[PDB]
């Protein structure tokens, strides 16, 4: 009979368990997978460890920065000054070669226009509903706003590619204010936000940081079998796995990805406001992909606008013997069959021309049954309902990026939610 069962060993569940353990409470962690990290994941590609889920971080993200400080992780610098070529692929398929300086000027000036109201709308962005106007703007799509700004062709296409990636969806579906909030969190500053999304990653890898947090937990651990049901009463909670084993505790922290709750039986059932959020709020259809090209392409970056499938194509490595390793982020995996190698290769040739594609490693996060969304992009009309999902239901408590006040599409939000849920249980037990 545990003080707390924590369901899920991604960043939010690990931080929750670390906080409760540090409070002297007894903790059981239950994880479906045989690994830590959740939607962060390190795998081998061509014998090199690569991040294939989330990994970009910045010190303007205070919760992940605090953990990096605690465990001694630094910021690894992406090779931006070394960038040789930048390309924009428009929605109609036309590709243009843009000097990086021009690309940065047009992109950042478009971003500033898109986010110009961030200080008005989000004076206290870690309390993002403080200005009630954001609840009424929730139903405006990112595309509705984008088209109101008088942007030029490159500004429009690059911003729409960015917003397609963040939404994991056509930009007609993304909540406009939910994205502007990230600008506000970055000190209402376009350079800081656009830096945050490209300049740094976790030195040593997200898996090592998860391991360090896990190693600080004094908890029992059960990996490899998913939770199938959760039942609570006035005196406790009982959690049943799909192999029919049963565990019991006074409280339960759920960190499941929002759409996965539909695969778990809750007794009593979750309230209507949570079931509505579970059905409608999330949508991100993302996947990640690494490709090996025989040719040495140098250090290139490509943005492709919707409905091109490869919204961002970054260069992980290049040299005259290796060729090139490309890191590709796909906002809408529905647009390409990632089991079809030659279809992947054809899209690489559309961008990079006369090249030979040798190997591909996709990770389809949307089709992963324990993820189902790549990151908690908020559908228009739903960003302002996130407290319906974050609030406790008696002995059940809820964490995960989607429940965060701040950086809700990020590792930082997952960590925030772990600190917060540890606080809620601290007081529930007082
Ligand atoms: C391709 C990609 C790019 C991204 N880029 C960035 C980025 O640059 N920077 C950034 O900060 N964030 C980024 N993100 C987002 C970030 O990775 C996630 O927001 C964050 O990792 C979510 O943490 P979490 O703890 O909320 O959820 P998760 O990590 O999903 O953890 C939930 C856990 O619950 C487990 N689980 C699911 N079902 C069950 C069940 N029935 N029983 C038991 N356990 C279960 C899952 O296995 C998982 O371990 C990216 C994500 C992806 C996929
Ligand atoms: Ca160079
Ligand atoms: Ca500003």
């Amino acid at each position: 009979i545990y003080d707390a069962i924590v369901v899920g060993a991604g960043f939010s569940g690990l931080v929750a368990a670390r906080e409760l353990s540090a409070q002297g409470r007894s903790v059981l962690i239950i994880e479906a997978r045989h690994r830590l990290g959740g939607r962060t994941h390190v795998v081998n590609f061509l014998g090199r460890p690569v991040e294939i889920g989330g990994a970009g971080v910045h010190w303007c993200q205070p919760h992940v920065f605090a953990e990096m400080q605690r465990y001694g992780f630094g910021f690894k610098e992406a090779p931006l000054a070394d960038l040789d070529k930048a390309y924009m692929v428009f929605a109609d398929g036309q590709k243009i070669d843009v000097p990086p300086a021009t690309f940065d000027e047009e992109y950042t000036t478009a971003f500033e226009k898109f986010c110009s109201r961030s200080r008005e709308l989000f004076p206290r962005p870690y309390s993002p509903l403080d200005n009630h106007e954001v609840s009424n703007l929730d139903g405006v799509s990112a595309r509705d706003h984008l088209e109101s700004l008088g942007l030029n062709e490159l500004q429009l296409a690059s911003m729409n590619a960015e917003l397609t990636l963040y939404g994991g969806a056509p930009t007609t579906e993304l909540s406009y204010p939910s994205f502007v909030k990230f600008h506000a969190l970055a000190s209402w500053d376009t350079i800081t936000f656009t830096d945050s999304e490209k300049r740094y990653h976790v030195q040593g890898g997200t898996n090592a940081l998860c391991q360090a947090i896990f190693d600080d937990c004094r908890a029992d651990s059960e990996f490899g079998v998913p939770v199938e049901a959760v039942a609570q009463t006035d005196n406790g909670v009982t959690v049943t796995l799909a192999d029919k084993r049963v565990f019991r505790a006074l409280t339960c922290v759920l960190t499941l990805p929002t759409k996965v709750y539909a695969d778990v039986r809750f007794e009593p059932p979750l309230p209507p406001e949570k079931r509505a959020f579970i059905e409608h709020a999330e949508m991100a259809d993302g996947a990640e992909l690494y490709v090996h090209v025989r040719q040495n392409l140098g250090n290139t970056f490509t943005f492709c606008d919707d409905p091109n499938p490869f919204n961002a194509v970054q260069t992980y490595a290049y040299d005259d013997e290796l060729g090139t390793i490309l890191k590709i982020t796909i906002g809408r995996q529905s647009l390409i069959n990632l089991e079809n190698f030659d279809a992947i290769a054809a899209e690489i040739r559309k961008i990079h021309g006369d090249v030979e594609v040798l190997e591909a490693l996709p990770y389809n996060w949307a089709m992963d049954e324990y993820a189902r969304t790549s990151y908690p992009a908020m559908r228009k009309g739903w960003f302002s309902r996130y407290k319906d999902m974050a609030k406790p239901e008696n002995r059940l408590f809820f964490a995960g990026s989607a429940t965060a006040d701040g950086w809700h599409e990020y590792i930082d939000g997952a960590i925030e939610s772990g600190i917060r849920v540890g606080r809620e249980i601290r007081h529930f037990m007082k």
